[PDB]
């Protein structure tokens, strides 16, 4: 109809995501089908329409520019919703990027981690909590060296009280969720960011089983600088209140002198 459907990009119990092209102007898009009976949490537009929470969250952040994917349009069907999302081209998610390249140089990890921090800060400033930050949910604009957060289907409105639901990725979930099924938004996000940063500089996640998450002992399987190890272990503090704020992360000595996105593309991507 309005969009030329291309190949399937991924699928799950939630639904299916296709590559697409907007017919009117040949704009690259992603077409995300969301099964109604599998929606974790429902949202509501100001006009009262019940929609998947991802629609609400994306609209709250889909303003101006940021490192968050833009929701271009959305439709409702009898049994599903259809989301039209921005699609960079060429693109590769961070999972495939690390799989092909192995552990990233710290200069490159610094650039990527900084951009993720800026994107997560933007979400929180807009009252949005992603709840599934991980390499698979980060797209790399290979030409511009810019990263973009994707998939808010596990997200929620940001609040200052405790969350008791979680449908994100378990190996990125904090020990307080594993033990008590309870967490606060910001400190749980910082934990996932610690997992992500370890993943970038070591080429794999640090914990596989619940017992390792609860123990919280970080072993580095790759050569990693002392400053980077410190930031990782700080983000992965067992006590949530011991974890750094976003400001403390970006003011950490390891985060100084970040490359610009285009510089990052020139040195590491082209
Ligand atoms: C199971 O696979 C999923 C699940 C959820 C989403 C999704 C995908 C497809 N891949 C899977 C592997 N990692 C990257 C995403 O894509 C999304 C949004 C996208 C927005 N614009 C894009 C452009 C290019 C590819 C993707 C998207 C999602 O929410």
């Amino acid at each position: 109809s309005q969009y030329q459907v291309g190949p399937l990009l991924g699928s799950g119990g939630f639904g299916s995501v296709y590559s697409g092209i907007r017919v009117s102007d040949n704009l690259p898009v992603a077409i995300k089908h969301v099964e109604k009976d599998r929606i974790s949490d429902w949202g509501e537009l100001p006009n009262g329409t019940r929609v998947p929470m991802e629609v609400v969250l994306l609209k709250k952040v889909s303003s101006g520019f940021s490192g968050v994917i833009r929701l271009l349009d959305w439709f409702e069907r009898p049994d599903s919703f259809v989301l039209i999302l921005e699609r960079p081209e060429p693109v590769q998610d961070l999972f495939d990027f690390i799989t092909e390249r192995g552990a990233l140089q710290e200069e490159l990890a610094r650039s990527f981690f900084w951009q993720v921090l800026e994107a997560v800060r933007h979400c929180h400033n807009c009252g949005v909590l992603h709840r599934d930050i991980k390499d698979e949910n980060i797209l790399i604009d290979l030409n511009r060296g810019e990263l973009k957060l994707i998939d808010f289907g596990s997200g929620a409105l940001l609040k200052d009280t405790v969350y008791t639901d979680f449908d994100g990725t378990r190996v990125y979930s904090p020990p307080e969720w594993i033990r008590y099924h309870r967490y606060h938004g910001r400190s749980a996000a910082v934990w996932s960011l610690g997992i992500l940063l370890y993943d970038m500089v070591c080429g794999d996640i640090p914990f596989e089983h619940d017992e390792e998450i609860i123990r919280g002992q970080v072993f580095f399987r790759q050569r990693v600088s002392s400053e980077c190890q410190h930031l990782i272990r700080w983000c992965l503090a067992l006590r949530p209140s011991d974890r750094p704020t976003f400001e403390e992360i970006q003011n950490h000595p390891w985060m100084q002198d970040v490359l610009l996105p285009q510089e990052t593309a020139e040195i590491h991507l082209h």
